[PDB]
């Protein structure tokens, strides 16, 4: 339920930038909200996707803001890719 996620900004750096613990029922809108305050970039400009160590290099999209992380099968240890 509490997911440890690694954060990456692929247009800035190839390596993981930080780690955050996020509830599995956290909506994408709310994850965007958190990242917005951190990066000082609007929620509406933020584009999110993720990769799982199982399928390296394959980005899965998180388009619908009103759905949750675990709805999208995001798992503990996955990588969240943050673009703007």
């Amino acid at each position: 339920q509490l997911l440890t996620l690694k954060i990456k900004y692929p247009h800035q750096l190839d390596q993981k930038v930080l780690e955050k613990q996020l509830p599995g029922s956290m909506t994408i809108q709310k994850v965007k909200g958190l990242l917005s305050r951190l990066l000082k970039v609007p929620v509406s400009d933020l584009l999110l996707s993720y990769e799982s160590p199982k399928k390296p290099g394959r980005e899965i999209e998180l388009e619908n803001d009103l759905k949750s992380l675990q709805f999208y099968s995001v798992e503990n240890g996955d990588c969240l890719l943050v673009r703007w």
